[PDB]
């Protein structure tokens, strides 16, 4: 799959759900929190279904931690996202916080500069360190600006061909559900599906 795609579970599975998800957002977090097992037992493991996770870039803080989770190997994709977004109250907290000078590093200047800005102020180096990600790994990761713009890329796809504007939202075998925006209106979609 195309950069910012990630897929669990069997490619030939026949229902193919597909989440628009953000790293700031904190719907996706607590849907995250939510979901992600029963998911897992209920549909991947048993081969009924698979997931497409894609990132839908909001922001550059989002970015951030969308150029950490798409530069390690796909083996490794699904246990770092979860992380990210089951642990997004003990990272996000510079959003609130922060003063408007800080903030002012974040919207301004070259791709890089702001980059680096918001990895020190969100404390990322530290984050990923406890994950075994030292920080000439991370710096890499950080600069890979090729990758900033594909994953740009596929999130302009969602916003134009799918209208996606709020966060998370879900397609089941490629209908965008409408009013569906967390694991409380998703999951009698998913069980009408799985259980036809
Ligand atoms: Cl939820
Ligand atoms: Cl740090
Ligand atoms: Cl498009």
């Amino acid at each position: 799959l195309a950069d910012g795609h990630h897929l669990l579970g069997n490619p030939a599975a026949k229902l193919r759900l597909v989440e628009f998800v953000s790293y700031t957002c904190p719907h996706c977090s607590h849907f995250e929190i939510e979901s992600e097992g029963q998911l897992k037992i209920g549909m991947v493991q048993p081969g009924k279904g698979a997931i497409e996770v894609r990132n839908f870039v909001r922001d550059p803080i989002d970015m951030t931690v969308a150029l950490i989770t798409n530069c390690v190997p796909p083996s490794r994709f699904f246990t770092l996202h979860t992380a990210f977004m089951r642990s997004q109250a003990q990272w996000i907290g510079p959003l609130a916080n922060s003063t408007e000078a800080q903030r002012q590093r974040w919207f301004n200047g070259t791709f890089a500069t702001r980059t680096r800005a918001i990895a020190s102020d969100f404390r990322f180096y530290d984050f990923m360190a406890a994950r075994g990600m030292d920080r000439s790994t991370l710096d890499r990761c950080l600069s890979n600006e090729a990758l900033a713009k594909k994953l740009a890329a596929e999130t302009d796809e969602a916003i134009n061909q799918y209208n996606v504007s709020g966060t998370p939202s879900f397609m089941i075998d490629g209908i965008l559900l409408a009013g569906t925006h967390d694991w409380a209106s998703l999951r009698p979609q998913i069980l009408a599906r799985l259980n036809e």
